[PDB]
């Protein structure tokens, strides 16, 4: 039921802005000053200009590192997000992750779907759910994902917690 | 804390997915059956193919109806979502508004970002504030957004509750 800090970085959908208290909504009182993600009036800096800073909600990161959608933003020099111009990544660029676990296809161009997830699928949400761990011939996650007591890669609880063999282990 | 039917449909940052149950992760247990919004094994539906069905996160709703990101879903026939191609809108459109909120340019396009919700912004989450109802000849609020007591277009308790003087108004 809240955004932001108070939600545990939690997103309002159809990019409601989330207030500076963790609450969705639309308006001034949400969009305006202390705006955390979402449409924020003030859109939120990105990329080199900020850290390397990614955006919230999937917005794009336009050159001068504001966020938001449209031409000026997902189009030319676009530095992250859904940009205009294919990503590139995996073997084919030198490991490299997608930004926002995306999946890398076989092919070295970063999506989400059965055709970047599916087989081949280098990083990211892969789909296939291969097996990590001393069941694996001790192969280890991608993205620092943990690999749970189960042999299975993921980001939870259940995953990070006891009997984590590797990852992003809390345990 | 909570995301999905049990979070009011609030969405994980990073796209990690949003199991039945109502928590954030990745892995099967969140992205296999069950998931409700990030990165789900299973693309959602989406335009056409699903009832007018919009895809959460901001995924780009592929020509087949389905969610994702990269070329096969923002590419050519993309329906929805931050698709590769200009989206339309406004008077040069037949009032038609963008999906999502997204600002709606002075010059008919969808976007986020100053330049859209900026000064001329026609619908949308516009930045610019401008006064609604009785103390503003009585003028309405765009995407049906609430004319609060105080003549203000916004989404929540405090616009769409008690002296909403038009919109979506729960009272
Ligand atoms: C697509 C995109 O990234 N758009 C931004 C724009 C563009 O980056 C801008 O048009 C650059 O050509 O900037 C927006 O914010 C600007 C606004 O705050 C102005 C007001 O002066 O400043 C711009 O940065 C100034 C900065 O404030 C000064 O400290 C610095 O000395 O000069 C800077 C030069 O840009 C902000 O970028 C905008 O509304 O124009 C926000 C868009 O999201
Ligand atoms: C970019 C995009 O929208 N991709 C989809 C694809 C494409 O729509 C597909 O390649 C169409 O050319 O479909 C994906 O799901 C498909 C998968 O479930 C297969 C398995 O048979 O079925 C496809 O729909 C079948 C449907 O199940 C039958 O009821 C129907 O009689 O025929 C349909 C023909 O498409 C699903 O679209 C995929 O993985 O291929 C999902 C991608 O997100």
């Amino acid at each position: 039921q809240r955004c932001g800090e108070q939600g545990s970085n939690m997103e309002c959908p159809n990019n409601l802005c989330c207030s500076q208290y963790g609450y969705c909504g639309m308006g001034g009182d949400y969009c305006g000053k202390g705006c955390q993600n979402g449409a924020c009036w003030t859109s939120k800096r990105c990329g080199s200009q900020a850290g390397g800073a990614t955006c919230p909600n999937n917005h794009c990161c336009s050159q001068y590192g504001h966020c938001g959608f449209g031409a000026e933003y997902c189009g030319a020099g676009c530095q992250g997000g859904p940009c205009r111009a294919d990503i590139k990544c995996g073997s084919q660029s030198g490991g490299k992750l997608c930004p926002n676990n995306l999946c890398c296809s076989q092919w070295g161009f970063c999506g989400l779907g059965s055709e970047f997830c599916g087989g081949g699928c280098q990083s990211g949400a892969c789909s296939t759910d291969k097996p990590c761990g001393k069941d694996a011939g001790g192969r280890v996650c991608t993205n620092n994902y943990c690999c749970s007591k189960w042999g299975s890669c993921g980001i939870g609880p259940g995953y990070c917690g006891a009997g984590c063999q590797s990852g992003g282990c809390d345990a």
